[PDB]
């Protein structure tokens, strides 16, 4: 099974996750989970007027990373699946309040909070990998 | 609560049905239940290939109706919420193929089938209400 | 080049149509043409208020009498033939696109976006968002 | 009269822009302009199969080195106040842009759409579908 994201519906969850952290005065930054937190980090930096936005990009490898132990900042990735990544962060940042978009079960209570649950066994297909595009009739 | 509903996710859903409703040579025509059901009927009818499309319109008023008592064709509309025009339809077209895009629990039973569930207590709020338009950031 | 119609351009012109059609209140109903009038009826119908919203469909099915009160809406007039046949049988509707070509613009009441008689055109229903492949296979 | 960026459009720019930026493997990684620059880093992230994305923030916090190896991204080029910020700090980076203005457009090594000094530009970010009241309330 496959649930597809709109990059209009990734953006109303996003603000609405926004809304959630309100007051913006609480945190220091943002920091997204590259690659799937950069849109979603995006939207948050717009909303809670924060410019202060790094980045941490883990393949287990660091290609890079923030440094701190997440102190008043937000960590923000897309996605908690499995919670391979979801572990390594908590670890790595264990003062951030970590938040998704869409959770699965295995990785539900792995984060602080999201906005949508997706079954286990379904594919997100994010709007990033897709472009409107002429389809024929299924008929 | 509300649900948001882009036109790219309402026709994403509308295909899926399609889909489920192949092959089209087993229909003669599509009603759409009037307003919610027009969209999603042009939607089936661009798949199907079905150019026999009518309406059914009501308030107990009926606006218009369509003939007959439904043998062959499907009818759609939107949203099955309460299901006060669902057991009237159902009535009215008793061999019709009833079908939704969305299901809330109360009308869940009252078609033959529908894509997405809704919560009771959750306001859908439709693309044909709604513009792209600036936001102030909620800061 | 492909001349592609989104959602919500098609909406955006819609809603133009919509405002040029006010008050409302002096319109029976909506004739659809089957099948590129569809979504802009239902645009039209939430727009304007109106439930009484009807089909043509070319004659496999037409919606009955002689159009007096209805607005008739199609996508697009491109060679004139479907509008010859809606004026044919509904003269006294008023028969609007959202699309017009040259060649059967004469033949329609209203329009909102002039296109060439070349244009290559589609619709938002002749497309999805569907996944492509990233330009980098890395 | 505003010009309104849709999220499809700046895809369809950003995958402009990728294609001019392949073979992906030359590059050692993305560093995004705070906050305009996020949201295009992630669609070259994508397009590009690159995981390394960085940012810089005018300086509250920025990525380390000369930029050799760096693609740095940004929305728009506008004045140049920006731009010029970055060429001084990343030198040897390849210094990108979806919109460029002429006053800026000097500064940047490529863009994808130019537009008037003037324009009044909205970006997907800063817009979303939100309910409009119905042409007629009846």
């Amino acid at each position: 099974e496959k649930y597809v994201v709109t990059w209009d519906m990734l953006q109303i969850h996003a603000r609405k996750l926004a809304q959630r952290l309100l007051p913006a005065e609480q945190w220091k930054g943002i920091i997204a989970v590259s690659r799937g937190g950069l849109v979603p980090a995006g939207i948050l930096a717009r909303e809670l007027g924060i410019r202060y936005v790094d980045t941490v990009c883990i393949s287990l490898k660091v290609l890079k990373r923030a440094e701190g132990d997440g102190e008043g900042f937000i960590v923000i990735d897309d996605l908690v699946d499995t919670g391979g990544t979801a572990t390594a962060i908590r670890e790595m940042y264990p003062k951030a309040h970590f938040v998704t978009i869409f959770a699965k079960p295995a990785g539900r209570p792995l984060v602080d909070d999201y906005v949508v649950d997706i079954p286990q066994n379904t594919w997100i297909e994010q709007p990033w990998d897709m472009a409107v595009t002429f389809v024929a009739p299924l008929s």
